[PDB]
Formats: C-alpha cells, structure tokens, sequence
C-alpha cells in the first residue's frame, strides 16, 4: 500500500508491473474545485483539504468536449476520443513514480493537445510508465478545460476571462511545485511536454509571467503560439462570445447577464452550438482558444515573442514530415481515408477555399502559384501532395521554425527535430504519410513494449528519443551519449540546423522547408 501525504490530504496509488519492474500511478489527482455551477467559465479555485486517504487508483472525468464521429469504427480517429466519462468535474492529474521511489528525480509534464475543443490525459498514447520506469524521471499530466467551457471571453470581465483552460494547467504546475518532492521529484527540475494544442500551450506558459517560476525546461511537438489556429483575437472572441449567446438564447444587454444565462444552459447545449460561432469554419477550426486577457496573456503574443519578453531557458521544438495530411479528409472534396485521393486542379482549388475560407482570391492564388510548380506536370499524386504540404507548412512546420528563430535570437539553446517515421501500426492509409500526432506513442515508449507488433527498428528508435527527452528535461541536452549517436546541434538563426528522426540514419540537415516558410512568414500575412 503506497500512500502519500500530499499538502491537501493523503492520496493512495497503485503499483504497476512495466518491464519486469515497478511503477507506483496516481491516477486522478484533484488539483482544483471543480467548476460547476456559478464556477463554469472561471478560473480554477484552488482546492479545499480533505482529511481521508484519496484513491487515486483510476483516472477521472475527461472534460466535456465534442467527439470525433466522422469516421465511427476507426481506431485512427477513436483513439483520440476521450476513453473517461465526460464532466464538467475534470480538474484532475496523474503522477507516475519510478519504483522504488526516487530520491530528486526529474519531472516531465504532459499537455495534451486536440485544438483546444478535445483531448483527455487518459489516453493510451500518453500513458506515462514507460517513461517513469525506462528512465526514472516522474511524468505528470493533467486534464483541462476546452473548447468553450475552457476559452470562453468576455476580455475583462471575470465571470468569463478567456484563458481558463490555461489557468487550469498552470494550477496543475503549481500543484507539482508545491506536492512533487513528497513523491520523489525535483520541483527545481520540471520539464514541460506537449503536442499540437498542448505544445502551444508550452510556449505561452513560456511567455505567461505567472508561469515562469512553475517550470525549468520545454518540449514543443508540432505546435506553438504563432501558429494561425492558436490564438483568438479579441474581436473574434467577443464575436463567438456573442453567437454563442444568440444560438442558446442567450442574448441580454448586460454582458455578466449573458454568462448567468450560458451558466444555467446543459453542457450539451453549449457544446452543440460550438461549431456555430463562425460563418465558414475549417477543419483546423479552433473556435474557443487562447486570447489575450490582460492576465495569462499581458499583449498580443507574437510581440512578446519578437521582443523577447519570455522565460529565458532551453526549448526542443519539432514537426512531423506530413503534419497537414491528417485534415484533408475531413473536408477537403476529393479525399478519403479509404482510397488514394488522387485529387485533380480544380479539386485542389476547392480544398483551398475549404481551408482558406476568408482570405481574397488573390492570396488563394499565390498559394497555388507557390506550391503547383511542379518538378514533373504529369505525376498525378502532384495536388494531393500539394495540399497536404500547404495545410502542414502554414499550421504547423513554419510557425514552429519561427518560434523556434525568434527564440533563440534571445541567446537560449535551441534543439529543432524533424521526425520522418510512419507508425508500422499507423491504421490510416500510407498517402498521408507521417501524420500529426503519430510521433506520441515513440516520445513516450510504447515501442518498448515487445508485445505491441512493433518492429525492432521501431523499439531503437523510440528508446534513443525517449533518451534523447529524458536527458532534454534533465539537463537541458537531447543527446544520445551511449550508443555512438549524431551529435544534436543547436538551432541558431543563422544556419538553423536540425536533427531528423527515422529509423535508418538520423541526419544533421539545415533551414527546413525553407522556399515554402518564406512564403508563409513573409508574404501571406500580407494578403
Ligand atoms: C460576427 O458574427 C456575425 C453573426 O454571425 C451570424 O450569427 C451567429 C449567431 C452565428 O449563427 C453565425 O453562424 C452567423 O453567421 C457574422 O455575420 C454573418 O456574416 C455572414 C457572412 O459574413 C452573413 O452571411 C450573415 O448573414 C451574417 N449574419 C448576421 C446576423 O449578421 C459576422 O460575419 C461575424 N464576423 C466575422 C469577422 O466573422
Ligand atoms: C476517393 O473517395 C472520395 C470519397 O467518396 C466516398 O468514399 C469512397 C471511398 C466511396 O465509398 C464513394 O462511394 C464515396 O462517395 C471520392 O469523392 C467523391 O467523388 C465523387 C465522384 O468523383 C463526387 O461526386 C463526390 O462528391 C466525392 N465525395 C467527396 C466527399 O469528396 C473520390 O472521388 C475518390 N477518389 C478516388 C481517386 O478514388
Ligand atoms: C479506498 O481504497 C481502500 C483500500 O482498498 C483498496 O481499494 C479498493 C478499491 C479495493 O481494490 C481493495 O482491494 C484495495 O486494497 C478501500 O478500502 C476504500 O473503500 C476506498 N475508499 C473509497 C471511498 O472508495
Ligand atoms: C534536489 O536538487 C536540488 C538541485 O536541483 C538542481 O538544479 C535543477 C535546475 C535541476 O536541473 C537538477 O537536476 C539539479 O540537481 C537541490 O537544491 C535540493 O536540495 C535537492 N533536494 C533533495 C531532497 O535531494
Ligand atoms: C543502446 O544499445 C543497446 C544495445 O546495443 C548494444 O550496446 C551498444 C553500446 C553497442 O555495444 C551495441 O553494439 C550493442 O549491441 C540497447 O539495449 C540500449 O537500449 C541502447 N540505449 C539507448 C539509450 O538507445
Ligand atoms: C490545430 N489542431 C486542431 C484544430 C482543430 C480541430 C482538431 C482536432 C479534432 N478533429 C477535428 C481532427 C482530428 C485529427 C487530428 C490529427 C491526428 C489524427 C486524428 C485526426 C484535433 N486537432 C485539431
Ligand atoms: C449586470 O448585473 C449585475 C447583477 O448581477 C451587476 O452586478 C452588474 O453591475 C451589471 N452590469 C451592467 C453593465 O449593468
């Protein structure tokens, strides 16, 4: 029986067998009262004590969001479907503990990603005693507030500020600050990691002053800030604030009268008319996100980026080789999980507009222009690839580069990654190649577990990345020392070297995607 007293009460675990060794979980941890009730749409309040033994024997409540229903059946979409109950009680984290307990060990945090609208820290892909028990470091992860319940605002005014969901996970940090050395972990040694939604999250607890004594080091996977989806303006916000209201009848002159009203409304309600806010969304659509509150977020943060108004520290950054592939078949017309997607012209100036909707005719265009000038007119694979590259190069692969420049200018080490392995497991078909998100199940060991139809190059290649974070968050160095591995160069702004990850030879490469980041970086925020 392995008990602890954390600082709110005592909370009991249960050991787990990995490896033929052992690591003691705490699964479902509150960190917060939960917000219901006159606290929907607040910041998280912090927790009461109590005075019995907590199980923490089984993961909590995910928090409410829409699922995925496009593809029903499919493990490729349902595995990202939450696999807890759905609550607005969801304020809760999970601890893995090497065994026996460590004496000052490293901590690694996990944020999920899922566009701000999904996510849970159930999942299977982030299931953290592989981690704990490979390299002895402690993870951490926790479930926050999405989609509106988490990033609703009214900018300003406190009974709905935006930002919630950040609140959430900035609380969960300092419930690791403040309990993780009774389980082992080092508090001045906390490593933040995550992917897409989640990684963006990393880089504003970056730029976030609350969040600057919480955390040491950060890992960023296929995502950050000054990605186009990733941060609301304040106009939109208050727009979608605004039809959010009118859809559920809620609409009344006083604006705290509005959110009184949004307060008394199923959670179903709200989120059935979620997808509403906007006139055209996208696949990519992030209808309730991060914004600018004066609080999380003190100014527009592509200023505090540009002007290095963030924790000075070291960052691991990287992209995938097929980020954008994963969304076409969720509107673009011509495409399909299920056959090769061919797509011709015309079809791939449809998907344009799908993913473009507001932008004029002549920024569409020299989207075309930029990515149709083929090296061969007759390959009929040429549109498919090229929309799959212009979702993937503008969302995530530039904004990441630029993050990653930016920051580093400021004289911080810099490690830039360009993983290029599809899953021998990967269910969705091999035209969309090395997808978003399928770089998780590698980060956090799942190939280290033989029974799970990896092959043995797989098993390597997770091993020397799983090593390659552990000593990141340890000592602020992704190297492999052991095994004769290539040496991982800093990232400067000048020669922006990077290291690609695959299972035959990882390679030192420089200025990624370089033609295609330029047009993103430098022409089309113009048009
Ligand atoms: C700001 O919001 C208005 C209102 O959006 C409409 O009403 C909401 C409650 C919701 O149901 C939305 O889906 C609606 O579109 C937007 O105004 C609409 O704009 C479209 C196209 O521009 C137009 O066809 C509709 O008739 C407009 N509806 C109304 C009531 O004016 C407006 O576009 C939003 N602003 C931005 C910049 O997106
Ligand atoms: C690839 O499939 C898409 C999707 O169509 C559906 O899925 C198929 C696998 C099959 O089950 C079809 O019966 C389904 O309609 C095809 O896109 C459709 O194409 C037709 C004619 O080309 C068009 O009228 C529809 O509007 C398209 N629907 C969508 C959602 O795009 C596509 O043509 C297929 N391409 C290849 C090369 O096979
Ligand atoms: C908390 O857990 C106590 C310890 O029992 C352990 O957990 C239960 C769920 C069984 O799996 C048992 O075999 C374990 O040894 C329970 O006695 C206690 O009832 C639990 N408290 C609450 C409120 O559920
Ligand atoms: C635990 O270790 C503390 C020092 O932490 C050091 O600095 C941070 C930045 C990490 O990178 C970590 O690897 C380093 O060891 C001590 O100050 C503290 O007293 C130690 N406490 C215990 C109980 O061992
Ligand atoms: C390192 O490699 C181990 C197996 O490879 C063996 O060890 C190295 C040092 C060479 O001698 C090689 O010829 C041997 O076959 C793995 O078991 C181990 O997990 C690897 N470690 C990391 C961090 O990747
Ligand atoms: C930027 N991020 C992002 C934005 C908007 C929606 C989502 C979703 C949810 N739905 C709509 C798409 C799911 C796909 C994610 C990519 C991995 C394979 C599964 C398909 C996940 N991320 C999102
Ligand atoms: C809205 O009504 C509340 C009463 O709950 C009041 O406290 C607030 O000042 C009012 N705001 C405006 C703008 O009238």
């Amino acid at each position: 029986d392995i008990i602890i007293a954390t600082k709110n009460g005592k909370v009991r675990g249960m050991q787990l067998t990995v490896f033929g060794g052992t690591v003691t979980a705490f699964l479902g941890i509150p960190y917060a009262q939960p917000p219901l009730g006159r606290l929907r749409f607040k910041k998280p309040q912090s927790l009461t004590k109590w005075s019995d033994i907590w199980n923490a024997t089984k993961y909590a409540n995910s928090c409410c969001q829409n699922i995925d229903q496009s593809f029903p059946g499919f493990h490729g979409s349902e595995m990202w479907n939450p696999n807890t109950d759905l609550s607005e009680d969801c304020l809760y984290l999970n601890v893995w503990i090497p065994a026996p307990k460590p004496k000052n060990a490293t901590v690694l945090i996990w944020i999920y990603g899922g566009g701000f609208q999904t996510g849970t820290s159930s999942l299977h892909v982030y299931d953290g005693k592989f981690l704990a028990r490979v390299e002895r470091v402690i993870v951490v992860s926790m479930n926050y507030r999405v989609g509106a319940l988490g990033f609703l605002a009214l900018p300003g005014n406190p009974e709905a500020p935006g930002n919630m969901g950040l609140f959430d996970q900035q609380l969960a940090l300092q419930w690791v600050q403040k309990n993780i050395a009774a389980f082992g972990g080092n508090p001045k040694s906390v490593t933040l990691f995550g992917e897409s939604a989640g990684a963006a999250s990393v880089s504003l607890h970056l730029l976030s002053p609350g969040s600057h004594s919480l955390f040491t080091r950060a890992i960023l996977q296929s995502g950050s800030f000054n990605a186009p989806w990733a941060v609301t303006s304040l106009y939109e916000a208050r727009n979608r604030t605004l039809n959010l209201a009118k859809l559920t009848g809620c609409s009344r002159e006083n604006e705290t009268e509005i959110i009184k009203c949004l307060r008394n409304k199923d959670p179903q309600e709200i989120l059935l008319n979620e997808a509403f806010v906007v006139p055209y969304g996208t696949p990519l659509s992030v209808n309730f996100g991060p914004t600018v509150d004066g609080d999380f977020l003190t100014d527009m943060p592509d200023i505090l980026l540009e002007l290095g108004q963030f924790k000075k520290t070291q960052i691991l950054v990287g992209v995938n080789k097929d980020e954008g592939t994963a969304f076409l078949v969720y509107g673009a017309p011509g495409f399909s999980k299920d056959n090769n997607s061919i797509i011709t012209r015309k079809e791939f100036q449809e998907g344009l507009k799908i993913f473009f909707p507001g932008v004029s005719e002549f920024g569409k265009e020299s989207i075309l222009f930029h990515y149709t000038d083929w090296v061969d007119d007759q390959r009929p694979e040429n549109y498919r690839e090229a929309l799959g590259d212009v979702v993937g190069d503008y969302n995530f692969i530039c904004p990441a580069l630029e993050f990653t420049k930016k920051f580093s200018e400021w004289g911080n080490n810099a490690f830039f990654y360009y993983f290029e392995h599809r899953s021998s497991k990967l269910p969705w078909p091999e035209w969309m190649g090395v997808m978003h998100g399928y770089e998780i199940e590698f980060v956090f060991g799942l190939p280290l577990e033989r029974r799970d139809q990896y092959t043995k190059a797989e098993e390597i290649l997770s091993r020397s990345i799983v090593k390659r974070w552990a000593n990141f968050a340890k000592y602020g160095n992704p190297q492999e020392t052991q095994n004769q591995s290539t040496s991982w160069p800093v990232f400067k702004s000048t020669e922006q070297k990077y290291l690609t990850l695959n299972t035959e030879s990882t390679r030192i490469m420089t200025k990624l995607r370089a033609q295609q980041c330029r047009f993103w970086t430098s022409f089309f925020p113009k048009v």
